[PDB]
C-alpha cells in the first residue's frame, strides 16, 4: 500500500504490482503474462516422446540444449521478478505471509535444487520436477478469476472435505457390493475390493468405465445402484461451493 | 442431556458420548475413528489375493491370519464400546430406537454368527460377509456430514422413491424402443429386452456403455433418446433432495 | 356434491375412481396396479430368447402359451375396468377427453389388432408391439409422481423444444466440425457427416463413445469444444423445466 | 421499425422483415426456414460416400450433380432475399451492423468464391468448406430460442472465458500428474503430457475415455481427482450463464 518514499522503491513497486498504474506496468504485466506461458509450453514439450535422460534438461557450460536455454530465461526471469519485489516490498514482514508470493517462490525452486543436485534419487528428482508444474499457478498474480477460485476454496475447505468423504463412504460401500456380487466368476473384472476402486469412483462421477460392465444380474443392478447415487451425493455439497463462488465473484463488480 | 446421576456412570457416558466433554475423551474418540478406520482397511485387503474359503479369514487358537487378528481386535474394542454404552446409558428403553446404535449392534453381529458357525451354508456365509461392510457407518458418530445425509435421507424418502420410479419407466421405455429398433439383426447386441435395461440405465445416468451402441439408425434416434431424458427425468427430483440436503447442512449455524 | 342419482352408477364409480372412498377401493387400486405390473413383466420376459415370431404369443384355443395365458388375462381385466368406467361416468362426454382414458384404450388396442389378424405386412405389426409399451403410462392413474411429470411436460413444451433445437444446432455444427478435422485419413471413423451424429450427439450429452475419438489435433480439439458445449447447452433450458416441475410438485401438498 | 414510406421499398421489406404483417410474410418465412433446412440436409448429404470429391459439387453446364443444383437453387434464393433486403432496408447505415445480416452475407460468401475459382489451393479449399456450415445460423432470423442464445453468449463471454480457463488449468496441471505417475512403465498409454490432454479434458468433462484408464496407483488416484475437479470446476461459471440465459430468456413475457 504505502510506497517506501524513496522516490525509487515506492516507483519499482508500483510499476511490478499495479498494472494499472501506467503503460510501462503494462507492458511489463504482459510480458510476464507471456513469458509464464512460454515457460508452461516449454514444460509440455520437454516431455515430448521426439525430444538430460531424467530431468528434461542438461546442464552444459555451452547450453546445447534449446528447452535448457528456454527454462534459463524463464526462470531468470521469474528471479528477476521475484528479487525485485522483494527488495521492493514496503513491509518485508508480510511478504512471505502472502500465497501469492510462495507461489513464486516454489515455482523457482525446482531449477536450483536440480542445477545444485548437478554441480555437486530418482523418486525424488521425479517429485521435484512434477512441482515445475505448480508454475501455472503464477497466472494467478494476472487473472482476478483465479485468484477468486483460490478464494472459493479457501472458503469451502470443509464442503470439499465433505465432498471427498461422501465419496470415499460411496467408493467402499459399492466396491465391496460388486466385489461380492460379481465374486463367483472365473472371469471376474473385480479380483478384489481395492480393484473395483477405481470403478467405484468411475461410475459415482459418471465418467463411465467403458465397456468394462458387471456380467451378473446383481452386479448390474449395483451398478445402476451406484451411477445414481454418484449423482445423488456429488451434487450435495457442490451447490454451496457453487454458491460461494458466486459470492466471491459479485463481490468484485 | 439427562445425566446419569450414579456419580460414576455420568462419568464414563460424558466420556463415551460427549467428546467434547474433556481431553480424554476426545482422545478416546480418536482412538475409536482410528479403530474403526483400520476395520475398514482390514475388510478391504481380505479380499486381495496378493496378502478361509467363504469369509476371508480363518479362525484358529494360533491365531495365524494377521487379518483375523485386526478384525478379533476391532470387533473387541466395538464390544467394549457398545457395551460401556449400553451400561452407562440413563434411559436403557430409548437405546435401542436410536439408529445409531442398530449400526453399532448390526456392525458386530457378523463376527459372532461366523464365531457361532465354526464352533458348532455358503450363499448365506457370503451373504453375512457382505453385511460387515456396513461398519463404515460407525463413522456417522464421529462425522456431522454423515449424520447429515442420514437426515437428509429420512426427509427425502419420497424423493429418492420418484426418482427410482422415474429411472424404472424411462428404462423399461428405451429399452423396448431400442430392442425393437434393433430387433432385425443377427448380430444385436440386445438379445432381449432385459439385456438392454443395464444399457438403458447407464445411458440414463450418462455413464455411458463405451463403444456398444446401436447400429441401426433407428437404434441411434433411440440412443440419443435415452440420453436427453436421463438427464432430463433424473435431475427433477435431485435439487429438491439438494435443498433439504442444505436445510439440514445450514440449520447447525 | 351433486350425485349421479342412479343409487348404482354412482357406487361403481366412487369404486373404481376414488380409491380413498372405502376398503375395497383401496383393495382394487392395488390389485389394478399389481395386474399392471404383472403385465409389465410378461411384456419384457417375452422377448427373453429363451421362450410366437413377430408378435410374442401365439393365439390358440388351449391357450398353450404362459405368456398368451398372463397377456389375455391383463387384457381381460383393463377392458373390464374401462368398460366399468365408461358405464358408471357420471359425464360420458369428457370421458375421451382425459389422457388418462386415452393412455387406457392404446393400452388394450395393440391385443384386439393382433387377434383380428391372427384370425382373420411385418414391420406394422412389429409397430403395434412397439405401441404395447406405452401400458406403462396405465401407472400414471395411481402415482402422483407420474401426473406430476406429465403435468411438466405439458407445461415444458417450448422449453423441450428449444433443448432439442439446439441440440440439432450443435450436433450438426460439431460433425461437420470434426469430419472437415478427420477427413484426410484413410482409417476414419467418421466416414461422412451423418456417420458423425451420434459421435456429436454422445459428446454433447457426455454419454462418451468409449474409446472411439478423433485421431487428429484438430478433431481432438473439436472433440474438446463438443464436451464443452453439450454441458453448458444442455444446462440453459433444463432449469426452467426443473422450476416447472417443482412448481407442480410442491403445489400437490 | 421506421419503414422505407416509398409505398414500394417499404412494403416490400414490411414483407421481408415482419412475418406477422400479413399471410405473405407467414408464407415466405416458411419457405425460407424450409429452403434452409433443404441447404443444411444437401450439405450433410454430400459428404455421404454412397455418392467433385473434395468441393462437394462438380460445375458443369449440363448441372450433372443434383447437390449442386440443389446447392445452387439455396444459393439463388438466399442471394434473392439478401439483395431485397439491402435494397429495400431503411436505412443502409446500420444494416452491416446487425449480426443477423452478417450471418446471411457469410453463408452465401463460400458458394460464390468457389464459382469465381472454378470459372476464373488444399487446406483453404477446407476452411471454405467448413465455414458452408454457418448457414444453420440463418434458422436465428426465424428462431427466438437462437436469438436468446446469442445474447446470452455475448452477455456471458467473461463467463465462457473463464470456463476455459479453468479447463486449460485443470488440463495442464492433471496431464502433468497422471504423465508424470505413469512414467515409469513400458506400456504407457501417455507417451507424453501433450497426448494427455485429450484425457484430460474427457475425464474433467466426465465424458469418459472408455476403457483407456491409468495402470497404476498414483495414475488411478489422479483419474479420480481429475474426474472430481472436473464436475467441481465446470459447475462453477455456468450457473451465472444460465442465470444470464434465464434474464434473456423470461425478458420476452
Ligand atoms: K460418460
Ligand atoms: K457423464
Amino acid at each position: 500500500r504505502p510506497l517506501p518514499e524513496n522516490e525509487f522503491q515506492r516507483q519499482v513497486w508500483l510499476l511490478f504490482e499495479y498494472p494499472e498504474s501506467s503503460g510501462p506496468a503494462r507492458i511489463i504485466a504482459i510480458v510476464s503474462v507471456m513469458v509464464i506461458l512460454i515457460s508452461i509450453v516449454s514444460f509440455c514439450l520437454e516431455t515430448l516422446p521426439i525430444f538430460q535422460s531424467t530431468i528434461g534438461y542438461q546442464q552444459s557450460t555451452s547450453f546445447t540444449d534449446p528447452f535448457f536455454i528456454v527454462e534459463t530465461l524463464c526462470i531468470i526471469w521469474f528471479s528477476f521478478e521475484f528479487l525485485v519485489r522483494f527488495f521492493a516490498c514496503p513491509s518485508k514482514a508480510g511478504f512471505f505471509t502472502n500465497i501469492m508470493n510462495i507461489i513464486d517462490i516454489v515455482a523457482i525452486i525446482p531449477y536450483f535444487i536440480t542445477l545444485g543436485t548437478e554441480l555437486a534419487s530418482l523418486a525424488i528428482l521425479r517429485v521435484i520436477r512434477l512441482v515445475r508444474v505448480f508454475r501455472i499457478f503464477k497466472l494467478s498474480r494476472h487473472s482476478k478469476g483465479l485468484q477468486i477460485l483460490g478464494q472459493t476454496l479457501k472458503a469451502s475447505m470443509r464442503e470439499l472435505g465433505l465432498l471427498i468423504f461422501f465419496l470415499f463412504i460411496g467408493v467402499i460401500l459399492f466396491s465391496s457390493a460388486v466385489y461380492f456380487a460379481e465374486a463367483d466368476e472365473r472371469d471376474s473384472q473385480f479380483p478384489s475390493i481395492p480393484d473395483a476402486f477405481f470403478w467405484a469412483v468411475v461410475s459415482m462421477t459418471t465418467v463411465g468405465y467403458g465397456d468394462m460392465v458387471p456380467t451378473t444380474i446383481g452386479g448390474k443392478i449395483v451398478g445402476s445402484l451406484c451411477a445414481i447415487a454418484g449423482v445423488l451425493t456429488i451434487a450435495l455439497p457442490v451447490p454451496v461451493i457453487v454458491s460461494n463462488f458466486n459470492y466471491f465473484y459479485h463481490r468484485e463488480t
